[PDB]
């Protein structure tokens, strides 16, 4: 299942940050979006099928995925639409937060260092498993 | 070399992208940016060295690389400062009539540039990297 993420949100100081993870490597992209709308969620979810092979991501199925922007941005990147992460980032983003004004900053500071940490980091990890493939 | 990137910026429609290539594979990472400026650039590079093994980035050394922001981010991720950019335009020019916003169309373009194919730029730079 070198294919398979989930995405999920979480909220932080009044912002909506999404995060995937890549299921068997736990390897995440997570970024701060304007609100949790279709049309972002579409924005994301294309993003990421840009820059590794997602065929199939696990949602929560709720408002922001009911609309036509979203379908049509899953069928367009041939998707298919069929934890404590959130727990983890966040205790990662409560290490950095006072080191950059932004909280957008602060999230990829998290993601750095979720995906570096190490005897395979997730980014090892889902390198080699998609190379695998 | 597994770990050497290249950054450079473009514009459209009064917008700034900032383009990321890994030189061996041809894997193109971009974005919109809300300015040419230290901090976004700054923030571009930590994500992208949050999602790939970065280790120098070749960049067009100006005016947005001299600030203190940039130079700490580069220091935080362990980077050092040290083609396919038209084709980026090209197709961002192919599938701009499908997106109402430009974002949207640089999202849809990174993704055929990387899955375009024996290999696509997103096979190679998971095969190279995987071999280390
Ligand atoms: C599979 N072995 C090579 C890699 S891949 C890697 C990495 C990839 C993405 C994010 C973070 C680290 N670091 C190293 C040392
Ligand atoms: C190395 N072989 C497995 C991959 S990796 C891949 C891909 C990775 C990133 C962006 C686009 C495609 N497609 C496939 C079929
Ligand atoms: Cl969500
Ligand atoms: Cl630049």
């Amino acid at each position: 299942s070198p294919g398979i993420w989930q995405l999920d949100c979480t909220h932080l100081e009044g912002k909506v940050i999404l995060v995937a993870v890549h299921v068997a490597s736990g390897y995440i992209e997570a970024e701060v979006i304007p609100a949790e709308t279709g049309q972002e969620t579409a924005y994301f979810l294309l993003k990421l099928a840009g820059r590794w092979p997602v065929k199939t991501v696990h949602t929560d199925n709720g408002s922001n995925f009911t609309g036509a922007t979203v379908r049509a941005a899953c069928d367009w990147a041939g998707i298919k639409q069929e934890e404590s992460m959130n727990k983890e980032l966040k205790k990662i983003i409560g290490q950095v937060r006072d080191q950059a004004e932004h909280l957008k900053t602060a999230v990829q500071m998290a993601v750095f260092i979720h995906n570096h940490k190490r005897g395979y980091s997730a980014g090892e990890r889902i390198v080699d498993i998609i190379a695998t493939d």
